[PDB]
């Protein structure tokens, strides 16, 4: 259980499971996929 598409990313973790390819850095709250 992990915060991967569409899940909000803590401050303190920001780095998205590595089940996917996802970010949050500046992008929405939520990790999403990089196009």
């Amino acid at each position: 259980e992990c915060l991967e598409i569409f899940k909000a990313c803590n401050p303190s973790n920001d780095q998205c499971c590595k089940s996917s390819k996802l970010v949050c850095s500046r992008k929405t709250r939520w990790c999403k996929y990089q196009i």
